């Protein structure tokens, strides 16, 4: 028993963390195979024109108290890739991928190329991540662990003013409609991820919460049109076929449990709480369900 | 900017689990330089788990009884000897990934990262506090026993818990690493229950300062309170009392924000009365209590 909010272990990744320094900023790295993956802000900004001015011996990378050699640099839309002599023995079994809005993913925060924390979150809606990071975190990654395979879907690169993070996948393209510069940047208004929050009901039947109940059902045309007056995500028969096998452990048709969502997004809580929040949770995915409760090891 | 509940890089802590196997019971077990720690309810049978006499079950074992696998590499148990609620088991090899490490006991309130395990394999990491009942509010399923919790600090790792089991209400308890249960609590399967839980008063404050570095201060109010009147009114919504001690760790919190600790137990009399309001803190609808004043200022 019991629901937390859970990262994957962060050991395979934490032997990819390097520190990256080029003239006054210092951010970090993910060193994987010879190269060392870093946001290209390191380096009205024209990205081709400031790297043409670098050496390989501008950039200082240091991995632990090593000091790796760089002996090339490309730029991968807004990701810098430094090419260095030395093979990163503790590069894990990996692949880049992109995630889609309301996918989870965990996020080692680094400093100075030293992990500092691991924590869980998802790419919103609106493709920001709430993130907690503080100056130098630049380059710390977000990732899923598949068996021994490391999925990197996600590398920091700024914080925007209302405190919410941007970043790009691993291949340098961002996550929204954002652009690696001081200038004015806003998030778009959010929305809550509906697929999530329904999962997380589950969950918390599972966990034997079920006060919430009711024994009503919705079209799926009903539900979603009460989900776009709530600011809530629309609910697609995708998301409904995801949330099959959680509707067959608990015996709750999906479309039962949305009566559910409807009538506590019209009446509230009443004081009461769900996994003990006070709030809909909408960081965990069916799939983080399943495997929280099933204890899939990695 | 940001506040999350964040847990610490379990990488120092992954190279360290083992697979531990007595009879019909596999759980895990923590292998630093030549011993693997790992709670001595694995020596346990089905007529054992009431009133176990663990000297007799363990004076009957030998070493060869254990099987302990790192990896896919079977450990050869040389020893093994009982401290309190854990087994030590003599390995004839050193783990080569042991970091450094310490053994501490926390208070209540204190908070700590847990690799939870399955077969010696880490499947998460969750972060959580050890409750005032004595008890941990984690996620741990069949299987789970001998999954640690830890903290990190200055890349030295202090090993502060090891799961043993699950109380009736779904809660979690366990010993430090020298087999001393947290709370009044038995590695045995009598009717036991955790007392009634309270919120931790020093992480609430600590958390509403935090809230307060960000830039929120909607819940702040123009009064103070004497300590007393802060306890007796925390008291009726079962928080546990501010100490003295408390009001001095919380200092350096109130010298950055400039709200003094008894101005801001002010703030917090305040919401326990009139709840949110539909407001958050910290997109909280809840006083959160797993956020200790040095958490506040690691992660600040
Ligand atoms: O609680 C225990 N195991 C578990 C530990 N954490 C989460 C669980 C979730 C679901 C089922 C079992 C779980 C064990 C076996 C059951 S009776 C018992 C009594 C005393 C002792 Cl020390 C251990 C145990």
């Amino acid at each position: 028993s019991g629901f937390r909010k859970m990262a994957f272990p962060s050991g395979k990744v934490e032997g990819c963390m390097v520190q990256v320094t080029c003239g006054t900023t210092t951010l970090n790295g993910l060193w994987l195979d010879d190269v060392v993956y870093c946001p290209r802000h390191v380096i009205n900004p024209n990205y081709e024109d400031l790297l043409i001015r670098k050496s390989n011996h501008n950039f200082l990378v240091q991995a632990g108290n090593v000091q790796l050699r760089v002996i090339g640099h490309s730029m991968q839309n807004c990701v810098l890739k430094l090419k260095v002599d030395t093979a990163n023995p503790k590069t894990p079994k990996y692949k880049f991928v992109r995630i889609q809005p309301g996918q989870t993913f965990s996020v080692l925060a680094c400093y100075n190329g030293s992990p500092s924390g691991v924590y869980q979150c998802a790419m919103r809606p609106n493709f920001t991540i709430k993130g907690s990071f503080l100056n130098g975190s630049c380059g710390s990654v977000g990732f899923n662990i598949d068996y021994d395979c490391v999925s990197f879907c996600y590398m920091h690169h700024m914080e925007l003013p209302t405190g919410v993070h941007a970043g790009t996948d691993l291949e340098g393209n961002f996550y929204g409609p954002f652009v690696d510069r001081q200038t004015a940047q806003a998030a778009g208004t959010d929305t809550t991820i509906t697929v999530n929050v329904l999962a997380w009901l589950y969950a918390a039947v599972i966990n034997g919460d079920r006060w919430f109940l009711n024994r009503f059902t919705t079209t799926l045309n009903d539900f979603n049109l009460v989900a776009m007056k709530y600011n809530y995500e629309p609910l697609t028969q995708d998301h409904v076929d995801i949330l099959g096998p959680l509707s067959a452990q608990t015996g709750i048709a999906v479309l039962d449990m949305c009566a559910s969502l409807k009538e506590l997004l019209q009446n509230g809580m009443n004081g009461r709480t769900i996994l003990g929040s006070a709030l809909l949770e909408d960081e965990f995915t069916p799939f983080d369900v399943v495997r929280q409760c099933s204890g899939v090891t990695f």
